[PDB]
């Protein structure tokens, strides 16, 4: 842990200065911009100051853009392994060579030095022996630039660290572009500097035109994460507070919940939900440190106040005293839902569909230790005083949560609240919860009064048919949440089917006389742990799915927009709690049970038929596959087959590229964005044929007179504005 890492908490404006020369024809360039390193972002703006340029952009892209190594995000593991921030106010030295292959060569000579709030680079470049007619002074190369992976490695004798690496340049023709690029990074500062080990750097770009700007000018957009070696499998200190602390809390509210579970429902629903929302929003002014001692506090007193209403008779003493009580066990539930929502997925930054699976598990557990109420407590002073001795323990994991949880601190975010809900998807993931919740707040007081009225049962003994319903949920949770975070794609196909089989199970629940199945006990059982099956199947993902949506719109990652996604999970889970036993009561009134569970599963049945057809629709997302490789003899011909999703194929280009096993990656075939330039590898020109289906949105590419030099992976390259490659196939010459 260096001194360093304490100044780049935050955007902190960034100024870049170029002055170089090619074959005697000076240029320079400058400007300015912002970058932050918490998350790994850095925006440039360039503007050329000589009015044209005789080089193209992506090729000063690795001296200007590669050369603010500052800005890279280093998880937990690696702050120790970080050299650039290690003595940064001092600033240091990138000298580069660059060799471009078959045309002339770079050298590169920069300083950075950190003045004020603004880091300073200057940057002094050298050409030699470019080509006239080449790739570089010809300007045959495309507006696009790619992603690339860095890899780092140390020196002692000069206490600074050394790399090599090449990047890729696409050619408007078709081809590939290498540079090879020999970086030398040395400290000019006299403190202590981290010398690191061997790991790399995966950087993945943008470039963009401003409308307005005329002259020569370039944006670049930079995303750095850093990796290399393997994590020890161990969890970190942070990882195991967060995950025992949490779970305690979810044990005790089920707890105290398991003995006590008109206009009253109306005040509450109200005030749940707007405690729910507000405080959601101001979850980065407040402090989540704060927040989640805020709202166990409150609920230790609900748990204590309870006891004393007994003492006041019945009137303005009693009353009034329910009015307050709840407001704080509406508002401190709020609270604490809203609060491990947010402590908990920034502590698991890729786990968080499982580990809210494993922590609603452990809730579970709750209602499982309901009984244990019945053992002593019940047994020794009845119903006056078993309240306060509990609530001992509730308000004895102040000190504990106080010290075991970390501290956490972020910029409130600028974009209004909103926005978020008026997303096509926010939208109908709104409705989805929004039925979820009313069809099980719909059996909890009408249930044991149709089982009453036909069945003919004590409550107590509906009191198990809970504990079925419950037992089907605690298993279900870690398992589709397990299955939620591995596959991205697949979150979406299996919260649709959830919400469609909860209107197939309650349409059969109370059967309509036009269905003609009878009612009984069995029947009853069974159907209903189908249902916990499903409801915990459709309440698991709509979390990250929610977090995934704004990611994908343009809002930032940390504490602010996870606030506010969590925020409206408990505020669509308390809108189904509002209409869903109010006109439940409604409709129990019409007709009974027999229709009053159907009718409430059309309500599902639309709510899975609108938002399904609305992934099923309009899904669109960049998918590359290549399928055909196979065990082919010397000799023969193949043709491999690239099929593309997302994009039209007829405005951008396509190539090709082989992976030898134990090799190093290498471009095949390339073929021009307007279908008239095409280019091969030199080594298998004119044996090889790249062909297209605009229409049909595919590529292939045909090999004649294969030889057991060919035997590779085969991978498919677009540029989109981020590079995506496909899966890659096997093509076996024996």
């Amino acid at each position: 842990v260096s001194k360093g890492e304490e100044l780049f908490t935050g955007v902190v404006p960034i100024l870049v200065e170029l002055d170089g020369d090619v074959n005697g024809h000076k240029f320079s360039v400058s400007g300015e911009g912002e970058g932050d390193a918490t998350y790994g972002k850095l925006t440039l703006k360039l503007i050329c100051t000589t009015g044209k340029l005789p080089v193209p952009w992506p090729t000063l892209v690795t001296t200007l853009g590669y050369g603010l190594q500052c800005f890279a995000r280093y998880p937990d593991h690696m702050k120790q392994h970080d050299f650039f921030k290690s003595a940064m106010p001092e600033g240091y030295v990138q000298e580069r060579t660059i060799f471009f292959k078959d045309d002339g060569n770079y050298k590169t000579r920069a300083e950075v030095k950190f003045e004020g709030d603004t880091l300073v680079n200057r940057i002094e470049l050298k050409g030699i022996d470019f080509k006239e007619d080449g790739n570089i002074l010809g300007h045959k190369l495309e507006y696009n630039y790619n992603s690339h992976n860095v890899y780092i490695t140390a020196d002692k004798q000069k206490n600074g660290i050394k790399a090599n690496f090449k990047i890729r340049h696409n050619i408007e023709d078709g081809g590939v572009q290498l540079a090879d690029h020999y970086q030398q990074n040395t400290p000019i500062g006299d403190g202590p500097v981290l010398l690191p080990d061997n790991h790399y750097l995966s950087y993945q770009s943008k470039l963009s035109k401003d409308p307005n700007e005329k002259r020569d000018h370039m944006v670049l957009l930079e995303f750095v994460t850093a990796a290399g070696i393997t994590t020890p499998g161990w969890l970190s200190r942070e990882q195991v507070f967060v995950l025992i602390s949490a779970a305690s809390v979810n044990l005790g509210s089920m707890m105290c919940y398991s003995i006590l579970g008109g206009m009253i429902f109306g005040c509450f629903a109200l005030f749940e939900l707007l405690a729910s929302l507000v405080f959601g929003n101001y979850l980065v002014h407040i402090g989540a440190k704060f927040m989640f001692v805020a709202g166990m506090f409150v609920s230790g007193g609900v748990t204590i106040l309870f006891g004393v209403l007994d003492r006041v008779p019945d009137g303005p003493v009693f009353i009034a005293m329910c009015f307050l009580v709840r407001v704080m066990d509406a508002v401190s539930f709020a609270a604490a839902m809203t609060a491990s929502s947010s402590i908990l997925a920034k502590a698991f930054p890729n786990n968080v569909a499982t580990v809210l699976g494993s922590l609603e598990t452990f809730s579970g557990l709750g209602l499982i230790l309901g009984p244990p109420v019945g053992g002593f407590l019940y047994q020794s002073f009845g119903y006056e005083v078993p309240f306060i001795v509990l609530g001992c323990v509730v308000l004895l994991m102040v000190p504990l949560n106080m010290y075991i949880l970390p501290n956490y601190e972020s910029d409130p975010g600028e974009h209004s609240f909103w926005k978020l809900i008026a997303l096509p998807k926010v939208g109908l993931i709104a409705f989805v919860i929004n039925s979820l919740s009313s069809c099980f707040g719909f059996l909890d007081p009408t249930l044991s009064l149709f089982v009453l009225e036909k069945f003919n049962l004590p409550a107590g003994y509906v009191g198990l048919v809970f504990l079925g319903m419950a037992l089907s949920y605690a298993i279900s949770s870690p398992l589709f949440g397990l299955l939620s975070d591995k596959r991205p794609p697949l979150r979406k196909w299996l919260l649709v089917f959830g919400n469609l089989i909860t209107a197939g199970c309650y349409m059969l629940l109370g059967p309509v006389p036009i269905l003609h199945i009878k009612s009984q006990l069995w029947l009853l059982v069974l159907i209903l742990v189908v249902s916990g099956l499903s409801a915990g199947m459709s309440i698991i993902p709509t979390f990250p799915e929610i977090l995934s949506c704004a990611h994908e719109n343009g809002f930032e990652e940390g504490l602010s927009t996870l606030g506010l996604v969590s925020g409206l999970f408990s505020a669509m889970w308390s809108i189904g709690a509002f209409m869903g036993p109010t006109l439940g009561g409604f409709l129990y009134e019409k007709i009974g049970f027999e229709w009053a569970a159907a009718i409430q599963g059309l309500w599902a049945l639309i709510s899975g038929l609108a938002m399904g057809l609305f992934y099923l629709l309009e899904y669109s997302q960049v998918q590359l596959v290549e399928s055909g490789g196979a065990l082919v003899q010397p000799g023969g011909s193949l043709r491999l087959s690239c099929a593309a999703s997302g994009f039209p194929v007829n405005r951008y280009s396509m190539r090709w590229y082989r992976q030898a096993p134990g090799k190093e990656r290498e471009w095949v075939a390339g073929m021009s964005s307007a279908g008239d330039r095409s280019s091969y590898e030199d080594s298998v020109k004119g044996r090889f044929t790249i062909s297209r289906d605009d229409a049909r949105n595919t590529v292939y590419l045909q090999m004649n007179s294969l030889k057991p030099e060919d035997t590779a992976v085969y991978y498919c390259n677009v540029n989109v504005g981020f590079e995506y490659w496909g899966q890659g196939t096997q093509v076996t010459v024996s």
